[PDB]
């Protein structure tokens, strides 16, 4: 067992949202014993010092496209729209594919160290949606995804993806990208049948996550919804990013909302990411069906979005988390960062009404317990008994954060780094002292620099 | 002499804009002597390895109030709009200082705190705005600042601010706060005297700050011009915050700029702190007269102010640089971090119009370049020969940063942290590995925490 003893300050996100001060976390292999004041030693095989430290459950990164770490501040993608933004990676990744530049043995080296950075940011569940699957048949980047991260120890969710309705037949997906949509089927049955870790605490899930509306075939829309409901695995995918209910209407004469629904996709089984414009009346909808959405406030910014409706989901009591989508759109891993964003970003929208404004607590619970609940992870993002031992902390003890009054809102509000002090996955310490505990991080950065086309 | 050898990038913000790679900086007591290729160690009694890391001017702060350090994080603060927040902030100070909890011993040891975060986020000069005079003479605030900034080795000017307009004539304001016109005059000579260095180099300078248009009297304002003119220093205020408009068209029947036509203030002797919301047609004016703009993109967000039309002061060629504010609307003094605050946020105001947006070298240029010339510092804010050996370092080979393509995009679009690595002022070398060389850092956070109220 393992006790972390005298925090600071502990944010729990349990269901009366204690908070504790001066208090304990007990740890007893990959889940939480105890959280509360002078916690026993008993079988305590070690004590970890959490003096001068907030405790948070980990953080869960619910939308990332992990292969874009590979595509960081391009000149020429700083300042496009998203037809351009779109044209320009694919061509990207393609070209840099077929001149042999961008196999799945540099997917994993990539994956490594965006995963890497994501621990150091106290990011301890991450939900990858991997894009490029180059010739009819799918490599093997996924497993690549999944082997950095079971080499990390980071908590992972691969939620397979696709562009099964190519532009030879009213798509807008290059036929280089289109898999047949039973091959797809396929692979997804594959998957989950050498990865899927459904029992409590599972380190490796799968979910089914087509790219969305606009580039994927009804069929297999209803092929997943079957899928999750054999498997009980979760549904993911974009959901009105601008323009999409335009090309929504162009090919099925409906809204993707009334599509998604047409094919069994208005459950609780599903996460959506972005939601950056949906019609105001359908959003009932989206809390009625049971719908959870992941917040992106980098990308949305990045692209000249805007800002989604997030109080008015909040308000609906729809399900909110957050991400930072991939790094060719952040252009960073940093979930901590990326909450700071949207706390400020938000509030030019409501002037006047600054109780409309998300609040630190309110960004952090989105960033914790709402991603979770994203994830469909009932054992994920909250620090109480039963729960994983997913614990991501903070030194508040740091120049930058002098004066502070409140640690929470300490975090969001200050600080010149979002490095996290201590991070524990599945009761496993992986970084202490801001270092990580068992990766080689020089050779890490090394490796995968060698690598980047 | 001191060379820096082997900077992976120089971003030199000179004439030309030129950048180079694996290139030297040597540095001659306080002044740049060359910035180039392989460079003589001639006369060099320490080498240092700038290898992974890249260069740039040291940043410039152009707007701080550095007392707010100490109303960080404050719940009460989180989510209210300017009216409600000014009350809390001026009730707070107030209520400290009667109580014996808020002198200028504390403000001293506020002020070190955030000036040495200052350094160890890049930034080696800052322009404070300190406005708390209660009582019935001027206390040594300003000469707490100019201490903790002397001891510290940063560069500083100090802006004397005041409220001179009471709430008994208009002023939003408690006579608390209010000085006569005379005694603000009087105590910003003595500082003139005193404190300024008005030669190349000069390590502490004053300037004039009235607070601003709705919160002093034109006398003030007038009595400024003139002794800016006889000294030959410089003049700074707050500038087209919303509401403003309004009160000055109130009390004077005109708008802010026509208020600052009329009493001096309309020269190139001045810079102005937000500029948020101006009327357009006055923009060609404030290029015409020469005055400074400074960028303050955080606060703006924070207060539901929205976006400063910076593009339109570029297009029009005015001076813009950047700055914090307070930690009390912030809330810290990362002046790195708020950058990608800007480079995201202003994006949605032109969602199809990218090159409207403002870039990673804009926005590093405003933070440099652009600031000096806020302060009217010609020897400061660029990388050249005969300039002063202000400098900031970033390393570039952490984890958080592989797959960048552009150093200088990256340094703002990515990262988990901020902090500098190597920080040279006036020639002296503060910051290495991200640690100060000569302030006790563990110190300064233990005494200054002690005294936070
Ligand atoms: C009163 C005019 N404006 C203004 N003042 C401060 N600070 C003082 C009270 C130290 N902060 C801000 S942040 C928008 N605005
Ligand atoms: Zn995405
Ligand atoms: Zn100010």
């Amino acid at each position: 067992m393992i006790l972390i003893r005298g925090l600071t300050r502990v944010i729990t996100f349990d269901d009366q949202e204690r908070e504790l001060e001066d208090a304990d976390i007990l740890i007893d292999g990959p889940k939480i014993v105890a959280v509360g004041k002078d916690l026993s030693d008993r079988s305590v095989s070690r004590t970890i010092d959490g003096r001068g430290m907030i405790a948070l459950p980990g953080l869960i990164n619910s939308h990332q496209h992990l292969y874009e770490g590979a595509m960081r501040a391009i000149p020429q993608l700083e300042r496009v729209t998203m037809a351009s933004w779109l044209e320009g990676v694919l061509t990207r990744s393609a070209g840099w594919w077929r001149d042999g530049k961008f196999g799945p043995d540099v997917i994993r080296e990539v994956a490594r160290a965006v995963l890497l950075e994501s621990l150091l940011g106290g990011i301890t569940t991450v939900a990858d949606q991997h894009l490029f699957f180059p010739g009819a048949t799918a490599d093997s980047y996924i497993d690549a995804t999944i082997e950095a991260a079971t080499d990390l120890g980071i908590r992972f969710h691969a939620a397979r993806s696709s562009m099964t309705l190519g532009k030879s037949e009213g798509g807008f997906c290059d036929d280089l990208f289109v898999e047949p949509v039973d091959r797809v089927v396929q692979h997804c049955l594959g998957l989950i049948d050498q990865y899927h870790e459904p029992e409590p605490f599972g380190m490796v899930r799968i979910a089914l996550g087509p790219c969305g509306v606009p580039y994927d075939k009804p069929e297999l829309f209803e092929a997943f919804a079957q899928m999750a409901a054999d498997y009980d695995v979760r549904l993911h995918t974009h959901f009105y990013q601008p323009l999409d209910a335009g090309m929504s209407d162009h090919l099925y004469g409906m809204t993707p909302w009334r599509f998604l629904e047409k094919h069994g996709w208005a459950s609780d089984r599903v996460w959506l990411a972005h939601a950056v414009v949906p019609p105001r009346e359908e959003i009932p909808e989206f809390a009625d069906a049971g719908v959870a959405i992941a917040h992106l406030i980098a990308p949305d910014l990045r692209m000249g979005w805007g800002l989604a409706p997030i109080r008015e989901y909040l308000d609906a009591g729809i399900t909110v988390g957050f991400g930072t989508t991939g790094s060719a759109s952040n252009d960073g891993g940093n979930l901590l960062g990326d909450l700071r964003l949207a706390a400020l970003a938000h509030r030019p929208a409501d002037p006047n009404e600054p109780e409309k404004w998300l609040s630190a607590r309110e960004l952090l619970r989105m960033a914790t317990r709402g991603s979770a609940e994203c994830l469909g992870r009932p054992d994920l993002g909250v620090l109480e008994e039963g729960r994983a031992a997913d614990i991501a902390c903070w030194r508040l003890d740091g120049v930058d954060r002098v004066g502070v009054h409140d640690p929470a809102i300490g975090l969001i509000m200050t600080g010149l780094s979002d490095r996290a002090s201590l991070v524990v996955v599945n009761g496993q310490v992986l970084v202490e002292n801001e270092r990580p505990v068992l990766a080689d991080l020089e050779r890490i950065v090394a490796n995968t620099t060698a690598l980047i086309p």
